[PDB]
């Protein structure tokens, strides 16, 4: 199917600015993140693809799994955190939409060196 780079864009990119309270419910579904199960948590970045791709040349930091290919953005970015509620039960996945402005940390790989995993937001 899709590549790791493409999967990252599908799961985490939404350049279309600060996200409603129904945002995650619609987005998690439209991006096919509720196909096999209700993905517990997810984060969407409201910045241009170029700006997110540029993070691969920014601050090198350790990944949560111990690998060394993670990078933290020098500036904060507009992001939306999606967290599954308790009343949420597949195939009816319910999410809590939370907007914020924080630095993002992504793992990069390949040639071209691009984001392939969203590690965290700090
Ligand atoms: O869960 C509530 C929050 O905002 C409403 O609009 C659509 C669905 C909704
Ligand atoms: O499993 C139970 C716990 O809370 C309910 O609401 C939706 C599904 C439910």
């Amino acid at each position: 199917k899709e590549t790791a780079a493409a999967k990252f864009e599908r799961q985490h990119m939404d350049s279309s600015s600060a996200a409603s309270s129904n945002y995650c419910n619609q987005m998690m579904k439209s991006r096919n993140l509720t196909k096999d199960r209700c993905k517990p948590v997810n984060t969407f970045v409201h910045e241009s693809l170029a700006d997110v791709q540029a993070v691969c040349s920014q601050k090198n930091v350790a990944c949560k799994n111990g690998q060394t290919n993670c990078y933290q953005s020098y500036s904060t970015m507009s992001i939306t955190d999606c967290r599954e509620t308790g009343s949420s039960k597949y195939p009816n996945c319910a999410y809590k939409t939370t907007q914020a402005n924080k630095h993002i940390i992504v793992a990069c790989e390949g040639n071209p060196y691009v984001p392939v995993h969203f590690d965290a937001s700090v």
